[PDB]
């Protein structure tokens, strides 16, 4: 199945620039949906509230790093959204 002796890591820095993390255990064919989960567990921010930007390109979800051709140790600006109302299912 998912092969890859060595794993991939990236630096998730907040657009503002206050805190930076280093997500590990990443695959070249790893979907973005799986990535958010991490940033959502570390920064405790929903996968929809937290925004990911790379090279001035609003990173999309559903596709795999391969699709976007992401590099190893690539910095991606993280922009989270505020409450934005009590809106809740």
């Amino acid at each position: 199945g998912s092969s890859g002796s060595s794993g991939m890591w990236i630096q998730v820095r907040t657009i503002d620039g206050s805190k930076t993390c280093t997500i590990e255990d990443v695959s070249r064919k790893a979907t973005i949906e799986e990535l958010r989960e991490r940033v959502w567990a570390l920064f405790d921010v929903r996968p929809e509230c937290q925004r990911l930007f790379y090279r001035g390109k609003q990173l999309e979800n559903g596709y795999t790093l391969f699709d976007y051709d992401v590099g190893l140790n690539d910095i991606i600006q993280l922009l989270v959204r505020p409450d934005s109302g009590p809106s809740s299912g």
